C-alpha cells in the first residue's frame, strides 16, 4: 500500500555522551582486571602458551572491535520475517516506547576471551517488552531467563555466535545455583566474580546507569 521502510530489530542505543562514559569504564574493567595479581601470575594458568602465544594482550585480543558502540538488541524482528514480531511490534509498551530515551541498569560487568560486556537487569520497561515467547528457555528446563539481560562491549577474533549463546546461557545457570562467581579480583569500584573457569565477572558497587533511546534500526 506504500513504499516504505522499517527497521530491522528493537533496541536501546548508547546515547553518546553516555556511551563513551560506558565505553571507557568497561574497556578500562577489563585491562585493569586483566592486570590483576591473581590474573597476572595465573596468566599460564589460564592460557597454556608457552610457543603459540605467550604475550597476547587481552586489550588487543578482546577489544578489537570500537568500544564506542554500546547498543542493546532486544528482538530481532529480521524485517518481519522471523514472524511474531509484527504481533510484538504492535505492543502498546513497545509501540510507544519507542522515541523515548530512558537509562541502562547494570548490576555487573562481564569478561570474556571473545566476548565481553555488562548485565543489565529487566524492570518494569524490559518485563513489559518481553514477549511471551521468550517466557520458556531453549531446552524448556526452567532455564535462567534474561536473553536480552546481557550488553555488548568487547569481542575477540574468535568472538564466534555459537560460542556467545551458549556461554551466555551456561553461565547464567551456575551464577543461577551460586557457583560462578569466585572473588579473585578487587576493584575500588566492586570485585571481581569468577564466572567459571575461562569467564570473569564484576560486580558494580553503585551499578552502572547510562543514558540509551528506543528505537528500531535496519541498516
Amino acid at each position: 500500500g506504500s513504499h516504505m521502510f522499517l527497521p530491522l530489530y528493537f533496541g536501546w542505543f548508547l546515547t553518546k555522551k553516555s556511551s563513551e562514559t560506558l565505553r571507557k569504564a568497561g574497556q578500562v574493567f577489563l585491562e585493569e582486571l586483566g592486570n590483576h595479581k591473581a590474573f597476572k601470575k595465573e596468566l599460564r594458568h589460564f592460557i597454556s602458551g608457552d610457543e603459540p602465544k605467550e604475550k597476547l594482550d587481552l586489550v588487543s585480543y578482546f577489544g578489537k572491535r570500537p568500544p564506542g558502540v554500546l547498543h542493546c538488541t532486544t528482538k530481532f524482528c529480521d524485517y518481519g520475517k522471523a514472524t511474531g514480531a509484527e504481533e510484538y511490534a504492535q505492543q502498546d509498551v513497545v509501540r510507544r516506547s519507542y522515541g523515548k530515551a530512558f537509562k541502562l541498569s547494570i548490576s555487573a560487568l562481564f569478561v570474556t576471551p571473545k566476548t565481553a560486556g555488562a548485565q543489565v537487569v529487566l524492570n518494569e520497561q524490559e518485563l513489559q517488552l518481553w514477549p511471551s515467547d521468550l517466557d520458556k528457555p531453549s531446552s524448556s528446563e526452567s532455564l535462567p531467563p534474561g536473553s536480552r539481560a546481557h550488553v555488548t562491549l568487547g569481542c575477540a577474533a574468535d568472538v564466534q555466535p555459537v560460542q556467545t549463546g551458549l556461554d551466555l546461557l551456561e553461565i547464567l545457570q551456575q551464577v543461577k545455583g551460586g557457583s560462578q562467581g569466585e572473588e579473585v579480583g578487587e576493584l575500588p569500584r566492586g570485585k571481581l566474580y569468577s564466572l567459571g573457569k575461562g569467564r570473569w565477572m564484576l560486580s558494580l558497587a553503585k551499578k552502572m546507569e547510562v543514558k540509551a533511546i528506543f528505537t528500531g534500526y535496519y541498516g
